[PDB]
DNA sequence: ACTTATGACGT
DNA sequence: ACGTCATG
């Protein structure tokens, strides 16, 4: 019945705003974006603090736009080094993150600002020393138990608290209900563990998967956590649209509700399996009967780490490089980003790359890389891997280069043992 | 001219 | 191996 086990999704609240606010005292408690490239439109937009998004400010929109929803807005720039934007600050301020959750329990690296946890072991080890004793809403502070409160509240953390009590009193409530209680209960502790240790804070969720545990994180935003039981998933998908569902934003949830007629992810449970498969593929039915039904078998993988490292940069409209110089310079340019966070992953990580992928896209076209080639990454030589890359590339001009390249893309894979 | 990184699947 | 999809 997917009850087996006890999986948790935290995903850091703005976090590349939350990281500029630590270091800049100014612009805590204050609306706030970060963007990078100011030069067009006041740059583009990739995190937003809560009071900014009162304003309506979202992420990819314009600074100059954002500026008109939000005369008050503090903005922070993304590092720019070598021409290009640098991200090694949010990537420390990750490893921070991910370290502090790995002492609790077996953790997933989804995303710089997310990862899964498995905390099923976890959660028997704590029964065994807890045992016969009841759980204190005391130990809770901060979750929210999702279809309740019920029955018999004006004020959020009213309500809150109302269905803790309910929840609470009937732990009446099975075997799998306790363990995800007491799943909820760590989470409490390593989300207390994150912000006093780094000053950062998050919103997690709690659940019997990822699916579930991923959507019960974004249900409370920000500084809230979720607990998603099996008994809430019908009343929950009822009227849940099927786009907010992991793996159902783009063409394959579209289909679904295209091909079947519905909008809602409860309203898959009427179709057999195989009606399914049919439509949407053997593998997709089967994962999609279930799913709806509150089952996903996806396993937390033990991967703290990145299985690859990359840079690219974009060359829009008429900036598109169209010689043969901007080409080989840019290439070294991002081969030197490389090269540094290549150096420390080896010094760190104990592991290296054997691998060299370029990827590049041309006028023209719509798709994300026009083309990508590899070859072989023998040593850590920003001019030998800018060489290389240049090398496998270089046909590719139709020719000067014609026609001008929209993108560069240079990225390490193949990581081994050293 | 929403950029810059990521992972998994199909064939 | 190379393209595509989905996501952050
Ligand atoms: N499309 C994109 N392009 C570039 N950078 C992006 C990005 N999406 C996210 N980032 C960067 C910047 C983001 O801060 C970060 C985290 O991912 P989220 O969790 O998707 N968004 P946040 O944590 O900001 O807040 P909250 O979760 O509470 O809504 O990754
Ligand atoms: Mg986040
Ligand atoms: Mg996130």
């Amino acid at each position: 019945t997917g009850q087996d086990r006890v999986v948790a999704l935290v995903d850091m609240d703005c976090f590349f705003v939350q990281v500029e606010q630590r270091q800049n005292p100014h612009l805590r408690n204050k609306p706030c974006a970060v963007v990078q490239y100011k030069s067009w439109k006041g740059g583009g937009i990739i995190a937003v603090s809560y009071e900014a998004r009162a304003f309506g400010v979202t992420r990819s929109m314009w600074a100059d736009d954002a500026k008109k929803l939000c005369p008050d807005l503090l903005l922070a720039q993304v590092r720019e080094s070598r021409g290009k934007a640098n991200l090694t600050k949010y990537r420390e301020a990750s490893v921070e993150v991910m370290e502090i959750m790995s002492r609790f329990a077996v953790i997933e690296r989804a995303s710089i600002d997310e990862a899964y946890v498995d905390l099923t072991s976890a959660v028997q080890e704590r029964l065994q020393k807890l045992q016969g004793q009841p759980i204190s809403a005391d130990l809770l502070p901060s979750t929210y138990i999702e279809g309740l409160p019920q029955g018999p509240t004006v004020q959020k953390e009213g309500m809150r608290k109302q269905g803790l009590f309910q929840w609470l009193d009937s732990l009446n409530l099975t075997s799998p209900d306790l363990q995800l209680t007491v799943g909820a209960v760590i989470v409490e502790e390593m989300r207390a563990a994150i912000e006093r240790e780094t000053g950062f804070q998050c919103s997690a969720g709690i659940s019997h998967n990822k699916v579930l545990a991923k959507l019960a994180c974004g249900l409370n935003k920000p500084n809230r956590q979720t607990l998603v039981s099996h008994g809430s998933v019908p009343q929950l998908f009822s009227q849940m649209p099927i786009r907010k569902i992991r793996s159902l934003g783009g063409k394959l949830g579209a289909s679904v509700i295209e091909i079947l007629g519905i909008e809602y992810m409860g309203e898959l449970t009427q179709f057999t399996e195989s009606q399914l498969q049919s439509h949407f593929g053997e593998k997709n039915g089967s994962w999609l009967y279930a799913m709806c039904r509150g089952i996903e078998h996806d396993p937390v993988k033990p991967r703290q780490l990145p299985k690859t490292i990359g840079c690219s940069k974009n060359f829009p409209g008429k900036t598109a490089l169209a010689t043969r110089e901007q080409v080989q310079w840019w290439l070294l340019q991002l081969a030197q980003e490389l090269e540094e966070r290549l150096t420390k992953d080896r010094n760190d990580n104990d592991r290296v790359a054997t691998q060299l992928v370029v990827s590049i896209r041309v006028q023209g076209d719509k798709r994300l890389s026009s083309l990508r080639r590899c070859c072989a990454l023998t040593r850590y030589d920003a001019h030998k891997m800018s060489h290389d890359a240049f090398t496998v590339i270089k046909n590719c001009n139709t020719s000067e280069w014609s026609p001008p390249l929209t993108m560069l893309f240079l990225c390490a894979t193949k990581f081994s043992a050293s």
